[PDB]
C-alpha cells in the first residue's frame, strides 16, 4: 500500500492474506471474507494455471503477517471463466473454505454492494493490504496491515488518463466497464495487494467496491490503480456464494 | 532462444538488437530490418509509455552483443494504435532509422510474406535472438546470436493447448487471428528474443512469418511460443514502409 | 542455525539480537547478556570500523524477531584490541547498555565458565540464533529463535580436519588456542548466528563456552563451526564487566 | 579497476584471466605470465579448498573478456603452504600450464623484481584487470581490460592508515612485511582484480611489484589496496619456476 499508515486492530475485519508454500507460507495476494465460508480475490492471484490446492492457504485478519498464523486450507477455487493469461478483464475469483469460520467483531464479512452502486468520484474509499509501500519497495517486518484512502476517478476520465503518454489510439478503450479506478500519485495499492479489497463507506455502511487488480507502476502520475468492479460480477458471485 | 545453437555468421542478416541506455547500451529486445530504413519489432518492447528516443539505439547484425557495436539512433517509433498495456493483441511496432543502412550480403532486409501465406504446420521455420537460453537463464558471455527450428502449431490446436490446465472457458479464445504459434518443450524463444523474427523457408525464400511476442514460460509443455502474425498487419506496415 | 528446531520460550534467556538501522531495525548478529548491563558478542559483528552508536540497537530475548521489539541503545562498544580485519583471532567484543536490564526468569544473564573448563568432546552443548537455516538460506518469517545441539571437537582434531582438502601446510596452525570447535555436517550455526552463544550444560549449570565466530561454509563436511573460546578471554572481559 | 581507463592493446602482454566453469568459463581472478609455462596469481583465488583442475582454465591476454577465448587447461596448482582460510599472509600461488605458450610482442612474460627493490613511494605503478569499476559495480560488457596508475604508500604509513577509524591496537600490525600498499580514494583495484599484477617501471623496465590481494572496500579513504609483495616470495617462486 503506498502512502498509507498501519491499520488499527479494529479496522478491516474482512481482510485475508493468501499464502503459497515456499520454505514458509508466503503471502502473495490479499482477499476478503464475503461469506463465512467464502473468500473473494483476484483471478490472476490464483492463476496462471490450475493450482494444486495443497500448496495454498488462507489467513484471516491478523495485524502482522506471519506472527500469529492460523492457516486455513481451501476446499475449492473458482475463477471467472472469462479470465485468461496476459489480460485484465474478469479479474475475479472465489475460494471456498473447507468450513465456515467463526464470526466476531475482529473477524467478519464485508458487504457486497447493491447492483446500482456506481461509486462515483467523491466517495470515501480505502484499499488495504500487505503489499509494497512503493515501487520495488516491500513492506518491512513486522509486516503491519496498511490502509490508505484513495480518490475515485470516473471510468471515462480514467481511460483518458491512461492514454496520456501512450501510443494507444484514443478510440481504443483501456479501462473497461467491469473495472473501477482509484488513487493518485500519492496514494495507491501495489504489488502484494492484489486480490485485496477496496471499500467505500456509503450511508454509514462499508461496501466492497473493488478487488485490487493492476496498474501501471504504483502511485504513478496519470495512472490510477485499477480494480475489478464488483457489481459487474454479482450474478456470477451469487451462483456460488449463498445470499 | 531455448534449445538452439549459435548462428553461423552468414545467416539472418536482418536480425537487429535494440538497446536501452543503462550502465552500457543494454540489449532488451530483438527486431528485424524489413527495409533499408525500417526495423520491425514488438510494440511491448517500445512500451509501455512513449519512449524518449535518446535512450534507445539499434544494432544491426553482429555475431556477438557489445563486441563490435555500431549503434544507430532512431528517428521515430510507430506503435500499432490498437496496442495497449496488459493485452497481447496487435503487438507490433516500427522503428524508422535516421538514415537508410548500407545493404550488403552480411546485412540486408528480410522479405515480408504475401497476405495469402498461412504458414501452416510442417513449414520449416527458425526464430533467432539473444534472449534467455532457458527459464531465468540469460544468454552467457560472449552473447552469440542463437537460432532454433520451431514447429508451427495451427491456431485452433494452439488455442486448445492453452486451455489445458487453465481455468479459462473453452468458448473463450486465447489465441487470436493476428497470432501464430510455434515451438515445443524443447525449442522456443524466450525473454530477450521479443520483437525478433520467426522466419520460414517458403519455396526457396525466407519470409518473416512472425514477431516474437509472448508465451507462458519458455519451452513449457503444451505452451508454444506466441508470435504476432505478420500477414495480418501488412496494410498497416505498408502504410509507413515503402515497397 | 542449521539442523535445529525452534526454541521453547523458557529457554536461552540470555540470547540477544543486534540490530542495524536500515529500512527497519534489521538483525545482523546475535549476542549474550552476561551481566545486567553488558552484552558479549563477536568483534567482527561490530567491525571493521568504529561504529556510530546511533545505528545500533540491542533486542533482549524474544521468541520472534521484530514482532514484540523493545530496542535498547548501546552506551559503548569495546572490541578486543588484538582484533583486526581479515583475521579470525581475538574475535570477541562487549556492549555496555545505557541501563542495566530488569532481570527475570524470562530474561537473565548466562554464567561464564571458570578458567579451568576445557569443554572437551562429549559435552552436551547448544548454539542458538536467528541465522541462516542452511547455506544461502535465511531463517524464514516469523523468524523464531532456533537451537541445535552441536558436538565439540578437540582443537587439534579440528585443526587437522581443516587441513583436509586444503593447501595449507600441516605445520601451519589453523585453529588456535583462543578457539573452540563444535558442529558437524548435520548441525551447526551459520551466517546471522555470529556473536551468539554456544552454551554447555556442566554439572547442572549452563556455561557459555563460546561465541559464534566463523567456519568454512555451514554444516560442511570436515568443517566444524569455530567459536571464540570464552575462557581464554576471561581476564579481558573482567577488566570491564563487574563481578 | 577503479578510476582507470581501458588499456591499449599493446600494454600488459602478461595479463591473464582465470576462469571457472559455471554455464560458461567465467572470470573470477587475474594472474600474470611470469614464465612461458607459469602463471602467478593470488592464493585465495584458487581457494578455499584444493580445486578439481578440470573446472579451471587460463586465458592469455585478450583485450575483451570472453570474445576471443582460447582457453588453456592447467597442469598443476601450487599454493604457498603458509596460506590458510580467513587470513591475508602468503597470498601467492602458481599455476603450471601443460605446455609453454608462444611468446610474442602481444603476449609475453613480466619480469620479477630483484630482491632489493622496495618500490618506495613515488615509483610509477599500475594495476590491471577486469574487476569491478567501483564498489558493487561490475565492469560492463564488452569487458575491456582496464588499467590505473596507483601511488605507493610506505608500509608503516599504510599500517597507520588502516588503524584510523578502527578498534585495533596501534601496537597490533595490520599490514605485514610480505605486503605492499598502493592506491588512494580515486584509484584502486577491486573485486575481480585479485591475483592480477601491480607493475612499476624501474629504469625503463617493467617489474611485477605485487599481486592484487585485498583491501577494505575499493578506493576507500585511508584504505589503500593491499598487494602481496613479490620480492618476499622469490625464493619460493624459484623453487618451481625456472
Ligand atoms: C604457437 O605458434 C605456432 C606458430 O605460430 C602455431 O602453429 C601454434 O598453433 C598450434 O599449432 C599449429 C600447428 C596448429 O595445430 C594450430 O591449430 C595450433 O593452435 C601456436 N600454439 C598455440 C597453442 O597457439
Ligand atoms: C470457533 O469458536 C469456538 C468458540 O470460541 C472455538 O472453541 C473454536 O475452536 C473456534 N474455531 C476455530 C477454527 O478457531
Amino acid at each position: 500500500i503506498v502512502g498509507g499508515q498501519e491499520a488499527p486492530r479494529s479496522k478491516w475485519p474482512w481482510q485475508v492474506s493468501l499464502r503459497v508454500r515456499d520454505r514458509y507460507w508466503m503471502h502473495f495476494c490479499g482477499g476478503s471474507l464475503i461469506h463465512p465460508q467464502w473468500v473473494l480475490t483476484a483471478a490472476h492471484c490464483v492463476g496462471p494455471d490450475v493450482k494444486d490446492l495443497a500448496t495454498l492457504r488462507v489467513q484471516l485478519r491478523e495485524q502482522h503477517l506471519y506472527y500469529q498464523d492460523q492457516l486455513l486450507p481451501v476446499s475449492r477455487i473458482i475463477v471467472h471463466p472469462q479470465f485468461y493469461i496476459i489480460q485484465t478483464g474478469a479479474d475475479i475469483a472465489l475460494l471456498e473454505l473447507e468450513e465456515p469460520v467463526n464470526i466476531s467483531s475482529r473477524v467478519h464479512t464485508v458487504m457486497l454492494p447493491p447492483a446500482s452502486e456506481t461509486f462515483p468520484p467523491g466517495m470515501p474509499c480505502w484499499v488495504t493490504g500487505w503489499g509494497d509501500v512503493d515501487n520495488d519497495e516491500p513492506l518491512p517486518p513486522p509486516f503491519p496491515l496498511k490502509q490508505v484512502k484513495v480518490p475515485i476517478m470516473e471510468n471515462h476520465i480514467c481511460d483518458a488518463k491512461y492514454h496520456l503518454g501512450a501510443y494507444t489510439g484514443d478510440d481504443v478503450r483501456i479501462i473497461r466497464d467491469d473495472m473501477l479506478c482509484a488513487g493518485n500519485s500519492q496514494r495507491d495499492s501495489c504489488k502484494g495487494d492484489s486480490g485485496g479489497p477496496l471499500v467505500c463507506k456509503v450511508n454509514g455502511t462499508w461496501l466492497q467496491a473493488g478487488v485490487v487488480s493492476w496498474g501501471e507502476g504504483c502511485a504513478q502520475p496519470n495512472r490510477p490503480g485499477i480494480y475489478t468492479r464488483v457489481t459487474y460480477y454479482l450474478d456470477w458471485i451469487h451462483h456460488y456464494v449463498p445470499k
